[PDB]
């Protein structure tokens, strides 16, 4: 079986409770996290975080995206950042075990229309192949039209991840949503433009709106800000990081703390080890229900597959789900119900690879084999590669139980199968 | 469309509390899903007639009961022939073929403690006949069970063995009876004379959830529809009866003098499938599965997981039936146990292993007759066309149809760990 | 185990393997069906009303005092039957029956009598169900069950037929077909409550959709907080035989756990052989289905669908219900003029006996509608002082359920009472240590 | 409506938070009572004055530093400011006094003078530092004497034995304090809020006052406003069920003392209206144990009828304050307006969120009933004139049946004037 010491670690009792309450009363400091950390973070490049060699610390110590914000610095400053991140990652193109995709993410400057400067700072995105754009003072469905519009017949790829920053941004939330890969909630400029008071009502709503929608959400602002100058943060900022995992954020960000601060890798070990933390915490029995019981009926077989391939996963307390994904859908599909098994994404796709970082708990595997003749071989291959990459880093042992999810047919959209698989 | 969500009590099914859901409770709203409870029917001098049991099949019935308190070896055998006689007259269209269960109520012990020589010779008659049930009469404790057993012997494994609970001591002794036998039968009759009358409702209620509990089958019996014996239509309270027998989790309701003895068998069948229809599309299935999940502990069985798997995808997208291949009619049960309202279309070659299921609420056993395709994949796709063909035949399935298909990754029983999303073509 | 360590250790362990109070604490509907124990014995007094019909079988004085004794608490004269001297003959035995035992608190039991009327048979009020009802008026009656209902305006009718005299007399409408399901809401609203009239039902609408009637109509009688009786064939074969058969202990058990306030006896008493057997076999099931009821989840669903109130009663009623279940109170005592109050804290469905002290004998019988409302008839003269006349009452109530069984030695009590006379203005709840 | 009204109506937890509302504006009092560290940047009378009218209820005195006299002259200093208010009974607003310990090190002589100090100085409650098993309270409780019965002990976890032990020293303390400074270096930073999170949820449990205190608000000891983990911090604190929220060097030697009190109390209104209190009040209810004792009882009771007619406030006449502190333990969304003669149940009764103090001074009436009805009205009275209540309102009053602490068994429902 698996034993009384498994029950024990990774807030197993706590999970078990019948109520939200004695989850609360359950949790345990002593239990602790043992899957990956699955909340990415994001962490803004910039003076602090420039060099090669500090950007492989900061890739070991757990960054997911690398942020470069077109308020400061030039297109020249920015190409190089974008250069040195892109030659830190491949230094580990070497060893599997080390190996991480990361996304390359531009946030504008901002704002009557698309500033002059967005127009120009957006085709930049576009002809030096970034993944994400954090588009500043989204107000309306029509602003992200606005930026879809300038990443011109080349980017239309690239996720548009709209950032909340104003009071009519919060009233006309659900028509950018509607339209936008995701939400940041941008609580530096937020709590400017609304009472400060009241940021945690936006960022509580957002966050549960999103998680709702099936979409990518960011909390953003002063999450360590006293590392910046400090080694260690507050109380309330390892709250605050804790909080925002629980509140159902997918993404956790570093603005200052990397950019320009003296512990720009401290400031993403300690995020890393709040997530972990506060990601085992969390009430899975209530939460699964809950998503489960708001989200509605589908006729989308990779819809239905995802519930059924995450409910199996609690089920077994399965180690990983392994999905085979070339836009990433798949596999956001499966990170919308929150399992507690890691989503192991396996793709051809590069960019699919780095995008899917903004959705909670996918872990992204980019394949670069030659394609099998037979279709079925080919799928297997990229099945046992997902298990051997789980093995190599941790994931998996011989004898787990593995969920795995593929499709009838090549090619995307096609995702209905779902595989309860030992490992051997 | 909006008139499929006006059907199958869909209003009472979203209500957010048990409450809202008997609020909206609609006597026009029609079941649209086959029935799912299995109807046992007493075979009798009213109902040996090799005609007569053709129109009971198609009436409903799923088991033929053989109550060995009445007859002999030799007319019990004549009751066999007639039954596998009439079953077998429908087995020329193997799309519409319905098997039909045999099971052998054991006469009991008596003022005995243990297995009655004539139990163990009747018994024996059973394994040389066939039978796919036994229904153990008077079971008191775990070590009855295993008595029955040991009476069937080597050759008598694959039988299912129901015990029947009828005092107080099988009452109490409940846990240990459940847990060695395939399944239970709630014994009324004699139930409502060994305790005070008052009381067999709390022994039902107590023993359905358990069995719903524990994922194995239980029947309601005796006196459901006393008064048809006699009279063309039952009573407020006996149509009240079935009805929440159904409601409160029993895979199977049974006749008894109603199909034995009585002048409607052929109705009284009729009426049992037309209140098991209303009662099961009135089942607050949102509460139930939660519960059945939530109690329902954690597995590393692949059957298992695949099972709470296909019937959480089922709901997700109002599915018409999982399709599921079956050797001994362990992934059908399984996945029976957490009740889903998708009918589950079971696929086997056991003609046994297809009588038995019908013991599951919402398993439809389909027998598949071809020898077997070279490629292993061809065959399991013939069979889940099968399934398809057999279903659009039947009324559970049309083109435009979300089934989900639950398979296994090699030949042979326990290898069940696919499940796959199909739309109907 | 936590929530009740501490009051197990007071109470007992016996206490609490009573009254299934196991199955009571489960958290999900599934344990507390897999809890339920034929060996829990029920404690509490039984709670769901009978309705007996009263006919050739049961017309006697002597046979009337049996059947109170073995639990009627409501008498029933079928006006499709008889003559009104007939029915005028039947009423006068009830009366003298019921009067042979008010010579105590400890002994005495009110008796609602109801007229069932034929019906308008082939659209208005019929011309018999006028003269019968103007009947009712004029012979005191407390209740009529009204035949054939279907809209509205037939409760209407029904009101206006009774005349200025009959302003008091409950009317619940029977429930016989299509229409008076599909029109149920508009017919509550008017209505004081609801009969499952199932005979008639089972022949206009399919027999299988029967129990879909039944269980939406007593569901939202419960929600209004409205009296729901279930009727008919309940436990017909006991016309003939001494024993009723197990889809007919089943059926009566299933209308209780349903949510019905009362059950009712037709030909089962009427005109059978076992009258008395039947009441007692009625009683015997309704106590043992009252201790099933899974309370935790019916409380917190009756709460969650009433809407908020800033009537007193109302308000007082669920704190009152809420105080009872916390320290498991023997009884919730009640003073009520019209019923109100006690009808207002039967709706929240407390496993505590709700005793309602009154002077109106009519109120006293109307009450029997109200799932576990206990009638006490109050003689005495009022006192000087309105709060000593209070306090009297309240004693009245403690006294009668002391030697009642209800009450014992270091029970705790929950008495709901009002600031001032009259009706209407019940804003108190106290808690109360019996000595 | 108003006071995050669509959010607690939702079904589920999920559907709450997608409906809190940043326009949805608080409108009852605030309930999480705010405990100020008063140090060189709060000590003088008109800066206590302006931090009483930002909403401070407890004042802390850190006997970590300063001395006796520093000590005595900040108490007589919040005492004159508390007093300064006491010319208008109908408003006035009680405010308690803490001493926090120094602590063991490696109970001390320090501690043992100190608590003195307390006992003789009339403090009202005493924050016992490093608190690690049960016999730590015992000896604190020792050096408060015969004279210190009443003092309120709230013990400080803030060590890994602390935590591991937190059942035992619960059960004989009055309370407790997640002392998240030192708790953040005795333990991984990235644990704490497990640690606090578990500590609210069992005193929350068991009806024993939280408090959630250090570095809630730190930047503001050099800056005008908060950072944006800090005013989630405090949103947190108080979604999480504590009953207190402290502040530290904000108060006690920062540049905005009173800015940091007005930013908790903003705070706090704002997240008290986003408390899910549909699933709280049946987990509570459903986790508390039955009991036998009448004002436990008449308290449910109470908190029920309170939601059904969404009472303005519960009403309570309590002599210890444990009357309100029993109505506190369910979160009713009404005010329990406290009504007592005793000026230290008026102090203590801060530590129980919801309960706001109102001190009796006016004569009593010869009919015991009588008394009971001008308690009753002085309520109604004091909160017409704070905003509590207005005419038309639905208002719970909850007295007892006999005189002395104890009684309490009667609820009743009444519409202001
Ligand atoms: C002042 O902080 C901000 O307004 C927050 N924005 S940021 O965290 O993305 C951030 C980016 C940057 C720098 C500092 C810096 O905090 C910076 O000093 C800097 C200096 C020179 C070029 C680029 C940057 C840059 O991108
Ligand atoms: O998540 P996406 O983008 O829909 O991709 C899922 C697709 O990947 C697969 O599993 C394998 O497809 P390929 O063989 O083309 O990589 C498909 O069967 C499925 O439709
Ligand atoms: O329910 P069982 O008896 O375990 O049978 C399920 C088995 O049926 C199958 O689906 C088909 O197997 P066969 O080809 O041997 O019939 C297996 O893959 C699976 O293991
Ligand atoms: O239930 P009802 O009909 O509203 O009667 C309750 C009334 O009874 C009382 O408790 C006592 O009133 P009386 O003295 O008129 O009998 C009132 O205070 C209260 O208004
Ligand atoms: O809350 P406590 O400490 O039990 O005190 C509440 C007490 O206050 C009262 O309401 C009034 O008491 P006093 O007359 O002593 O002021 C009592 O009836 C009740 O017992
Ligand atoms: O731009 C941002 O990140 C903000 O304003 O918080
Ligand atoms: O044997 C039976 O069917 C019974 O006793 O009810
Ligand atoms: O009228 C009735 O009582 C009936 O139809 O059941
Ligand atoms: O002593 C304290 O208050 C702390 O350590 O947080
Ligand atoms: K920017
Ligand atoms: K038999
Ligand atoms: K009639
Ligand atoms: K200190
Ligand atoms: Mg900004
Ligand atoms: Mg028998
Ligand atoms: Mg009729
Ligand atoms: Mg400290």
């Amino acid at each position: 079986e698996l034993g009384t010491a498994f029950f024990q670690q990774q807030q197993l009792p706590a999970a078990m409770a019948d109520t939200f309450l004695e989850h609360l009363c359950l949790l345990d400091i002593d239990s602790e996290p043992v899957a990956a950390r699955s909340t990415s973070i994001i962490a803004t490049i910039g003076p602090a975080s420039r060099s090669v060699e500090r950007l492989k610390e900061m890739i070991k110590a757990g960054m997911n995206i690398a942020r470069l914000n077109f308020s400061h610095g030039s297109h020249e400053y920015h190409a190089e950042s974008i250069a040195n991140v892109r030659e830190a990652v491949e230094s580990f193109a070497g060893s599997p075990l080390s190996y991480r995709p990361v996304a390359i993410a531009l946030d504008t400057k901002g704002p009557p229309g698309l500033s002059e400067q967005d127009v120009r700072d957006l085709r930049f995105g576009v002809e030096h192949g970034v993944d994400i754009v954090f588009a500043s003072f989204v107000r309306k469905a029509s602003d992200v039209a606005a930026v879809r519009a300038a990443l011109g017949p080349e980017g239309h790829g690239i996720k548009i991840i709209s950032k909340i920053e104003n009071h009519e941004g919060v009233k006309r939330f659900d028509e950018i949503l509607e339209v936008s890969d995701g939400i940041m909630v941008a609580r530096g400029d937020l709590g400017i433009e609304i009472p400060a008071e009241k940021v945690f009502l936006a960022q509580k709503m957002m966050i549960g709106r999103c998680n709702l929608a099936g979409k990518p959400v960011v909390c953003a602002t002063q999450m360590l800000e006293s590392m910046i100058t400090k080694p260690r943060p507050t109380r309330a900022e390892t709250s605050d990081v804790a909080n925002a995992v629980l509140d159902g954020a997918d993404c956790i960000m570093l603005s200052g703390e990397t950019a320009k601060g003296n512990f720009p890798v401290e400031a993403v070990k300690m995020q890393h080890a709040i997530a972990r933390e506060a990601e085992a915490a969390v009430y899975h029995r209530q939460l699964f229900e809950e998503l489960r019981r708001a989200a509605p009926l589908s006729r989308d077989p990779t819809e239905v597959t995802a519930i059924g391939a995450v409910e199996a996963a609690f089920k077994c307390c399965a180690a990983a789900i392994i999905v085979l994904t070339t836009t990433g859908r798949s596999a956001q599909l499966l990170s919308r119900y929150r399992p507690r098994a890691a989503v192991i994404a396996v793709t051809r796709s590069a960019q699919a690879a780095r995008q899917v970082h903004l959705c909670r708990g996918v872990f992204p595997l980019l394949y670069r084999e030659p394609p099998e003749a037979i279709w079925a071989d080919d799928v297997d291959r990229r099945v046992q590669f997902g298990i051997e990459s789980g093995k190599l880093r941790g994931f998996l042992r011989v004898g787990d139980l593995v969920i795995v999810v593929t499709g009838w047919r090549p090619g995307s959209g096609y995702t209905n199968i779902m595989r309860v698989l030992s490992i051997s």
